[PDB]
């Protein structure tokens, strides 16, 4: 059993969500001011940084000492399939979705004193916020909840379509020849598309 | 000006993007995002999108017949076809920059064990096709991958929306026993830049040693 809490300033983005309960929290519910979640960065620079004070009160109410705090960030550790397996057995996940240029560092540092904190990246691209990354994390984790190489090409009926035939080995019904072909196709694809997985230089 | 078409069996998954778009960008004709149900192009009364894999195996493969019809109607010869897949080329920031100047993007969102390979192969004979992965993890479909692709591409299109970045700080100067690093309040902007560069290198060594 697992509980996932997602904290964000845009709770509407998280709308695409027995054994698991998923709750979305608006961060602006923890502001006592009439107007603000963001302020200018110390030391200068572009954009805005999310204030630590608002995040502190939100995570104090939601998180326990057993909580694993997930902070999506482009500067984080790589979130992989290995990470997804490690997180699928967790009791409580809190995903802190940032916006603007990110969250004040002291939020992750403060939470690390009472709980386990993971700053993670889902890929080498920049998103506008952690909301999209949260949806990626949730999907990757939840499909592994109890209850190595690139995948080869997949085919289904008809056997001939638009003048393109399904590879005749798959129709033959020879399990040993099918497995040998599929392994060949997977290894040829991994060389071409992701040579790093087999231990070669990226293009 | 950019048109994005998304084809999926779950069109409700792509509600975040359409909601997150500002009205000013749509009214100026900079962006038009349209979501299409794949079951519009089904042939049978049961509205079948999937069928059993050739050569055995677990799970199901999405039908080439239904997908072929959908792409014939939506795609032109100037279309760049984006097909999210765990076995694809890596989608990076460089990939996002290249696609930000494109006129027509069609994202084909698969489910089950993926789409019949002949769909992309047929499309490759008359248009540019990109099979892409957003990371080294497996999702249930291409819908979450599409939201990632759309957000990354569109934020680089103006008005629509290397080492690792160091720690960022804001008000207050003191919070829960932690002070903002005094260098950031010194007024020595040469020293700040050098401090930020060192923090960037330290974070890169610790978190992403592959980039060095
Ligand atoms: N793998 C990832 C993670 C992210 C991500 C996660 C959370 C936030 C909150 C804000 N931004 C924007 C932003 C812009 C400039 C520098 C830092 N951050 C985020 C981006 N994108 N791609
Ligand atoms: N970087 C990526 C891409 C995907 C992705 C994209 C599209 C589909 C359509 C179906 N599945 C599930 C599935 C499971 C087992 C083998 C093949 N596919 C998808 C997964 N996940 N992570």
């Amino acid at each position: 059993s697992m509980k996932i809490d997602v904290v964000t300033i845009f709770p509407e983005y998280l709308q695409p969500v027995g054994l698991v309960d998923v709750a979305v929290h608006d961060l602006r519910r923890w502001t006592h001011d009439v107007h603000s979640v963001d302020d200018s960065p110390y030391g200068g620079g572009p954009g805005m940084v999310m204030k630590p004070t608002v995040w502190g009160d939100a995570l104090d109410e939601i998180c326990t000492s057993e909580t694993l705090l997930v902070v999506p960030t482009p500067a984080g550790y790589p979130f992989t399939q290995e990470t997804a397996w490690q997180w699928s057995t967790e009791d409580h996940l809190v995903i802190a979705c940032g916006r603007y240029e990110g969250i004040d560092q002291r939020v992750a540092d403060d939470a690390a004193t009472r709980m386990r904190v993971r700053e993670v990246s889902i890929g080498d691209y920049v998103l506008n916020g952690g909301e999209a990354a949260a949806l990626v994390i949730i999907e990757a984790v939840l499909r592994l909840v109890p209850g190595s190489l690139l995948e080869g090409p997949s085919y289904t009926r008809p056997p001939s379509w638009r003048g393109m035939d399904v590879p005749p080995v798959l129709l033959s019904g020879d399990h040993a020849k099918i497995a040998a072909w599929r392994a060949e196709q997977s290894r040829q694809r991994t060389i071409e598309r992701r040579p790093d997985l087999l231990g070669f230089d990226s293009p």
